[PDB]
């Protein structure tokens, strides 16, 4: 049976039954993400900031078959349009909100990335995104409210890539953890 999570150690205890496998129910692992009602006493632990760009902030390592981390958005800080390295992508409001642009692939040639499309994200609200649906950006719009947000991606990846908007053109970025078990980890 998949039961709400009483607790974010609760949460945690049944993504390591639903990834016990080799493969991944994507609907199951989202209903179970987002039926977690955020407490933030239970992550604030995580909840690092910097004043200058978002951070990455490990919580679980899955026993190898997943990453889950909190990633903490000052006001107006965004990511790079990115791609997901043919992993799973679950994206889970706990703070705050955030604006997600849809792209496509980029063709051969240079050209303008249009947005297919862009929705809010509110808290609870559990996206997925990987590979084959396309490419995303994600942004804290707010000018008042940081957000925070708990991202599980099956299998764990650290490297990905970014795409220049103007161009399509890509490059590899190695994605760094600000905190690891919520200890700084310069
Ligand atoms: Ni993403």
């Amino acid at each position: 049976e998949l039961l709400k999570p009483r607790t974010l150690a609760d949460l945690i205890r049944i993504l390591h039954e639903l990834f016990a496998g080799d493969e991944v129910n994507v609907e199951e692992v989202q209903a179970v993400l987002e039926a977690y009602e955020s407490n933030p006493a239970e992550w604030a632990l995580y909840a690092k900031f910097d004043q200058y760009r978002y951070t990455r902030n490990l919580v679980d390592q899955g026993n190898g078959k997943f990453n889950l981390m909190i990633l903490c958005w000052g006001e107006g800080h965004g990511s790079s349009i990115h791609d997901h390295t043919d992993s799973h992508c679950f994206l889970k409001l706990l703070q705050g909100n955030l604006k997600e642009t849809l792209f496509d692939w980029p063709d051969k040639k240079s050209n303008e990335m249009i947005k297919k499309s862009e929705r809010t994200l509110r808290e609870n609200q559990c996206a997925y995104i990987n590979d084959s649906i396309g490419l995303h950006r994600v942004e804290n719009v707010s000018h008042t409210e940081p957000a925070v947000s708990l991202h599980l991606y099956s299998p764990p990846f650290d490297t990905c890539h970014a795409f220049d908007q103007r161009t399509g053109h890509k490059n590899k970025v190695t994605m760094t953890f600000h905190s690891k078990f919520g200890i700084r980890t310069p």
